[PDB]
């Protein structure tokens, strides 16, 4: 089993194409990965050598993303709430995804454990 | 404007679900972003500063990913060819995507320029 993982929560309600959604998830993964690299170096390295497991789940609102981000901050988890200015097709400042981790899988689940796969 | 970008080339012939595609694209983006961070810090920082633009394009064969990887290596561009072990849904060692960049957009296109958006 993978002891470490990064879960990216994506807003399915925005109905982004498979491609643009993938790009948004990537923004989240990269940003949160570097957050971990800087603030939780050991978690990052362990995750990386293990195969940097990632799981993509979904939610249907920005409200849900903000709530989950607050939970992640409370736990001290590396995370990244994404807003893409290059995404002019949606309102400015619109949040697209929330990446949680890398971190020990159990702690990431403490946040996203009740979310469904996308 | 975006002077830098990262292009993630995904195999459309694998017919990956929306969620697994995003996960694979993320693996590529993260691995390639760290390659840039370590080997082309300046390109990484500019990219990150501009909003780390990412574009997901496609190819219809496994050979195309390797041909593109060779070109990216020849040009000294940060890149990452992904093979997801955890993705036991497909043959072991099957390549899913190739992330190219971050780097100046024109040089990234020198590799992926003729590929269609996914
Ligand atoms: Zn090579
Ligand atoms: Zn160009």
């Amino acid at each position: 089993m993978f002891k470490y993982k990064q879960v990216i929560v994506a807003r399915a309600d925005l109905k982004l194409s498979k491609g643009k959604l993938a790009a948004q998830v990537a923004h989240g993964a990269v940003t949160a990965a570097f957050e971990a690299y800087k603030k939780k170096r050991e978690w990052f390295e362990a995750w990386f050598r293990e195969g940097q497991k990632k799981v993509v789940v979904k939610v249907e609102s920005e409200e849900e993303l903000f709530k989950l981000k607050a939970e992640a901050e409370k736990l001290g988890l590396p995370n990244a709430l994404i807003r893409d200015a290059g995404l002019t097709e949606i309102p400015p400042g619109t949040v697209t995804v929330l990446a949680v981790g890398p971190a020990p899988e159990e702690i990431v689940d403490k946040v996203t454990g009740n979310l469904k796969l996308l």
